[PDB]
């Protein structure tokens, strides 16, 4: 029996690399071993119980690799291929998917929540969920096509277009991978907001026209006050930041006619306040943005074009062993994105 | 010197009927005889100073009535005409302007207002905001355009189509015309909730498929809940009450992938709740509704043709002299709306 | 061995009822006893080779009916239940799949064209193609969602709203349901051009405002030119003819800013000429409209609610051995939809 | 009394250099020192009487300068700003203005056409057509602001995001604007058709991926072919040659799905054909693009960040006398925008 290493959640708290078998694949699955996966932030609330899965289970949703064996109805990819893969899987039969909404779907399983992930040597991707790109790519940059999709959805809600100004608030890799699509998207300003400097330096390395540092001061004056970068309010904030003060400010950074999308978290439950008279006098546009739909393919392609910076995205490199202490403990200073490579 | 009775905001909290002249047009005006003028719930805010205004000032900014004068500038349109106005004059200079966003106008002057307006027997109109309508037509038919064209403006964001589910949250004009504009564009279960019996069945003559009642239990299970009208929520909120429990209702009656329209006036400053991660996970929109921008042809075409229901809105029909002590106090049981005939 | 009749395309040229195994069913799929299934004018075109197929197969792809034995996998949709079928099965794999764009599937394959479909007792449809429907409901209502959903997809399409004016070119069953879902989607004009004076009657008892004849004169200044109907044109011209002449018509009856929406089907590499300076001058849309992404929900929800008048669309209803002789011969006068009931 | 130089075209086929009074502003005029106003390919056609004028009067309607008096009227522009025009007035009155189609206005008319305009010394700009920039700016790159507003409302219409793959044709002034703003809109492939080298080579300095010649093969094949640029057709295709050969192609360059935006001008009457079946059977969308509504100061804005390169799109610079030869003349071999400089 071959075996391989998988970064597993036994159950809620409970995280450690263990051997398992290599899985074998149906007829519509595509075999992967993995060059790279990423760690996400959603993975730590994963292993708290924050959010619900099926354990024990693989961890791992960011991933990519090359096509090791092909289930015998699947022809159109072969051993060989290199592909990124989308986690979500939508049932097809439910009224949201029927009606073009794969997101909202409300049978949605997830690869790395509710079926083994991509912290192992092997993952099953079944063949719907795969997308093929390029050999000639750096090995690890496939692995960025997830989070990269999900903030493209975004972005397009947005309606950034050429000449707009946008304000992002929160220095994750969201809001950095948010502000270089909103560049790519024609936007002429974009303001980054985030208390580390590190990361405030890296924005403006990928495409930020200017940061600012709310611990500095009040950012609703110093983006869209009388004095501020852009008085009267940018055409788009984009809330990556999930915690209630970006939620909070969001709109008073928004001019008048503007939208704010929400792509950030917050803890279910949680309350913040919003006020409908400005909603209304100033015809505010609020949207949620929830994960992927129909857009993994232009991710990849953004990927394999290099229309995006990847390297400066990856903080570190570390291997399956070591994933169980990263998932554990908060993240690092500086920390942008951790990349498990088996 | 000729004469004519008006219902003049002297200052915050001073309305009578004055005797003024006759105003006389510049050369892009047109004066017009006034055949009605609606009394809205905005004309009470007015007096109470609770709303902005340029006293001393004739009040009333729903009417029609026949063109008398035509200013020299003014060729296509001529005496014998009738027009409904357009009250909101939009500057063509600032930056809400060129943009065609003319609602957010930051130099807005509204007649009724900042203006001379309809509760008088004559009443000038600049060229630009006259829109002709039929003779043929019941002469206080017109008076409904403009809050008409505020109701399009919120269904046309909405995107209400062939077969969409609607709550509409308020039975008062507003919400009463939106019921009629929600089933003209397609949607087949229209749902309106008010607490007052007689505007429940008023709903129902003009389009409602079902009405609920909010002191009668919980709207949120009568409406979205597993066994109420529509389980898991409606695709079109329309929030048209202007109180703090229908704004905060509105989002728990939305679908997945739903969207909420604002059209109710909540006072400034008022704070309300929302809950972000449901904005997100249930990637809903929360769209602000302002005014009239473009939609006024239409609004007069559809009255024109007769696809709305005028007749069964208008609760009462009063003169200039009565104007003052409606305006002065709370509105009538089941009242909708109230002409002003001079 | 369990038998029953099916309507067979044996090959171009050759069709008739033959006797055939009742299907199995994988364990995705339902076996529906059909209750309805309509003939299309597609269905000549199929016999006589000028549309594609993999013959030998059973015709017919718009059809409802009651499931008789569900798959394994099957476990949301049990026998007893009314369904009807999507026929267009789309990959899931390919790019335009994957942007979501399902119609435009490259590996396309049609219930009725590439598989056995609706003109046989039974017919078997994989899960994620059935739509339920009430049992309440008319036994042969069910077959109008297919051609009603395609309809509906170019309805939302031409951007038809509150107030639009609306020319429908063709009074077959296609010009018929767009006359209804015209009016459902808010026009308040809908004119319908076709040469037969049954079908301009029944045009006027399911919606139109008015009908026009194009053997009795010119159709674009009977409609836009200065005298007409609408003179300077209707905002939204929907082509439903499939021949020249309304092709080339459409763009010169729509007003400046207006949209052409393309329904019928003219035979491939057949040309019509348009005027490239008028498109520009006038800023107009020409939009192609091919079958039924995403809509058979709605589609199927609107015949489930009664909006759309059904039964004056049912010409005749026929028998499965009447079949062949129906669809090998052209379509009778005043013919509408033609129901092969097994 | 105070003359000027201006470029007056007296009458069809008549232009030359004339002395006249500087004009004096209306209460709402601003009058403008000229700093630069551009040649348009219009401005030929206006001459030979191919475009309908008012003659006598003075061309030119891309220009900017130095605000040296205002009107009365006019309070938020003083002397000393620097200003670019908006050529083309609406009325406002009319149907297409009310409903937001200011580009369509029956009623329009153009400074540098139906008015004296900017091949002078001095014009007279009416204030809401008066778009305000930097003092620090390059002296001539405001007279840009008319054609990149022009080819912004195109690419606005095209849907170009993130990831979409484009096709050009033609390389003149719009074409070459055109490739800068596809790439600025986020298109990661954007091709240029052209038969110049010189214009190739220019397209390739301002963000063309690719470029192609149609003189050496079959552009079709090139672009869209099985061993093509962009095998299948590209997402958007922008016609901006105003002849029968690119409108034609066009569609056939599209990928199925795909989007045809027509900027190019070709003469009234001409006839191109298209293929029917095509359009609905590959859903294509074919645009018209007309001038600049409401698109005019986020032109002025793009200019001002420096987003656009204007410096390689000048050709050459001319003085007021030499205009009219220049203009009498067909335009010179690699010549892409001439300027003149009064
Ligand atoms: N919608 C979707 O489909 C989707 C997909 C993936 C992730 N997410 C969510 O998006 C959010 C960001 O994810 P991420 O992976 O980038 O997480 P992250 O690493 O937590 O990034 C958020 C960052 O926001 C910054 N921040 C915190 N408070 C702030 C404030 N008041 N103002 C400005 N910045 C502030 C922090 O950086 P500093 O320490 O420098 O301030 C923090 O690192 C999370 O809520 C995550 O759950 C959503
Ligand atoms: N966006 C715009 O451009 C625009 C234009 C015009 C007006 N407005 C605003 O729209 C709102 C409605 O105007 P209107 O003229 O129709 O005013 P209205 O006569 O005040 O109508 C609102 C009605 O809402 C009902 N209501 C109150 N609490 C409720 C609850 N908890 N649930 C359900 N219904 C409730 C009341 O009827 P019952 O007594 O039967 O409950 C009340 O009559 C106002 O806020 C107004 O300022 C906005
Ligand atoms: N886009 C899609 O997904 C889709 C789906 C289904 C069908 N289709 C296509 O849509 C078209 C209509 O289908 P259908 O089933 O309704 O077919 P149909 O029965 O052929 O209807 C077309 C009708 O157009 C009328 N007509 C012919 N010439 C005309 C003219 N010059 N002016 C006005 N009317 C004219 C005819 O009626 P009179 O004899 O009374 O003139 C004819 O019956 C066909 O081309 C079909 O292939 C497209
Ligand atoms: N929609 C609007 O609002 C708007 C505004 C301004 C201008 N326009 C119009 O847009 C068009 C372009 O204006 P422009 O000022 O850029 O004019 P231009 O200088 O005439 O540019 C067109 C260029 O197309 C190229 N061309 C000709 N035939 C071609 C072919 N078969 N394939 C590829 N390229 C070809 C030519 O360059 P080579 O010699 O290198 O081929 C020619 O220089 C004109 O029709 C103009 O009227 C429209
Ligand atoms: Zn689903
Ligand atoms: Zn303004
Ligand atoms: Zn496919
Ligand atoms: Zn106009």
């Amino acid at each position: 029996q071959s075996m391989m290493k998988a970064v597993r959640l036994e159950s809620v708290g409970n995280i450690s690399v263990r051997n398992v078998g290599i899985p074998e694949p149906g007829p519509d699955d595509l075999l992967v071993k993995v060059e790279a996966c990423g760690i996400c932030g959603t993975d730590r609330h994963l292993l708290h119980g924050e959010f619900p899965s099926t354990p024990p289970v693989t961890l791992g949703h960011e991933f990519c690799g090359i096509v090791v064996e092909a289930g015998s109805a699947v022809r159109d990819i072969a051993p060989g291929a290199r592909i990124t893969g989308d986690p979500n899987i939508s049932c097809g039969r439910c009224p949201q998917c029927q009606a073009g909404r794969v997101n909202l779907c409300r049978n949605l399983r997830a690869i790395g929540i509710h079926r083994d992930g991509g912290f192992a040597e092997y993952v099953l991707v079944p063949r719907k969920q795969a997308f093929e790109i390029p050999l000639t790519l750096d090995p690890v940059h496939g692995a960025f096509c997830e989070p990269l999709a999900c903030c493209l959805h975004g972005v397009d809600l947005s309606g950034i277009k050429a000449g707009s100004t946008v304000a992002i608030l929160g220095g994750g890799v969201i809001g950095l991978l948010t502000v270089q699509l909103a560049r790519l998207a024609g936007a002429t300003t974009v303001i980054l907001s985030t208390r580390q400097a590190t990361k405030r330096r890296l924005a403006e390395e990928v495409g930020a026209t200017a940061t600012v540092d709310p611990s500095a001061g009040d950012v609703v004056e110093a983006i869209a006050g009388p004095v501020g970068l852009v008085p009267g309010g940018v055409d788009v904030v984009i809330e990556c930041a999930g915690v209630a003060e970006t939620v909070k400010q969001s709109t008073r950074l928004a001019k008048a006619g503007g939208t704010v999308v929400i792509l950030g978290v917050l803890p279910q439950g949680e309350k913040v306040e919003i006020e409908p008279f400005d909603i209304l006098f100033r015809e505010l546009r609020v949207l949620g943005s929830f994960i992927n739909p129909f857009v993994h393919r232009r991710a990849a392609d953004l990927v394999a074009t290099g229309a995006i910076e990847i390297d400066r995205m990856i903080s570190r490199r570390i291997s399956l062993d070591e994933a169980p202490d990263v998932i554990s403990n908060p993240a690092a200073a500086g920390e942008v994105k951790v990349l498990v490579i088996p």
